[PDB]
């Protein structure tokens, strides 16, 4: 069928991004973004979101270009995360909300669906959140998937399927995969259906809260889709270009 795209955000329109994205008040030395196409490029042309001060909270939000409601199809979510400054200690994490989020306060205290993406604080801590909601409350994975540290493109990726399961992509290698029920602690720990575990009605807002200490680190390809062929082949596209340019730097 034709796949659904709820949200594709490139920033590849010059400035229109600033009329789709909101700043939030909430704070009043709120991180300063701007996009950039990065140290190591293929285009010129093609530009990501830039975090540009050091020491700061990020809080910037979106609308889904359409509401979800994943009922008895699959929800895909994927983007690209590059720490081309060489993180020390940061978030590269999305949050995903309600459509009738409040975006001109959005903050770390705003209510979100689900929390997904790498996070870095040293040599040690090197997980990819995979936060999930049910019955109120969030609720971390038991074993996160691990995250990339270096300074390159990496593709991180949910699936969620209507059989109550989940895939964690890094690039085109699965980390992590099986039941909601077994891999979170959403239920009670004896096995048992919670038939719309899985379910994400009305998520429709995509919002980047984050602390840096060294920013500099770049966002693109954000995808929000019912399509998992569509996203493969789409991160496959855009990063057509860029994938070669970064392989010959990391050899
Ligand atoms: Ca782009």
């Amino acid at each position: 069928s034709e796949p659904t795209i709820y949200l594709k955000e490139t920033f590849d329109d010059g400035d229109a991004w600033k009329e789709r994205w909101v700043q939030s008040k909430h704070k009043d030395d709120y991180g300063e973004w701007q996009l950039s196409h990065g140290k190591l490029f293929a285009d010129e042309n093609d530009m990501g979101l830039k975090t540009m001060q050091d020491a700061r909270f990020y809080s910037l939000s979106r609308k889904f270009d359409k509401v979800v409601d994943n009922k008895d199809k699959p929800l895909v979510i994927v983007y690209t995360v590059k720490h081309e400054q060489d993180i020390d200690c940061g978030g590269g994490y999305i949050k995903l909300m309600l459509e009738n989020t409040d975006l001109e306060d959005f903050n770390s205290d705003t209510p979100y669906r689900i929390m997904f993406g790498p996070d870095i604080c040293g040599p040690e801590k090197r997980a990819v959140h995979s936060i999930l909601w049910h019955d109120g409350k969030n609720y971390e994975k038991r074993k996160n998937a691990i995250a990339m540290a270096d300074i390159f493109t990496h593709a991180y990726k949910l699936i969620i399927f209507p059989n109550n399961s989940y895939e964690i992509w890094v690039n085109n290698d699965k980390e992590a995969y099986g039941r909601l029920e077994d891999d979170w602690t959403m239920t009670e720990p004896g096995s048992g259906p919670v038939p719309e575990l899985y379910r994400y009605k009305g998520l429709g807002a995509i919002g980047f809260e984050l602390w840096q200490v060294k920013s500099g680190t770049i966002f693109d390809n954000i995808l929000i889709t019912d399509d998992p062929e569509y996203a493969k082949e789409f991160i496959d596209k855009q990063l057509e270009a860029l994938r070669p340019i970064e392989k010959v730097e990391s050899d």
